[PDB]
């Protein structure tokens, strides 16, 4: 989940 979010930044 987190790489899914943090390609935001
Ligand atoms: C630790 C998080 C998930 C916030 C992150 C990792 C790598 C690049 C950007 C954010
Ligand atoms: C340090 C960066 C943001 C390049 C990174 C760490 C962990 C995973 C992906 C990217």
């Amino acid at each position: 989940l987190a790489a899914a979010l943090a390609q935001a930044l």
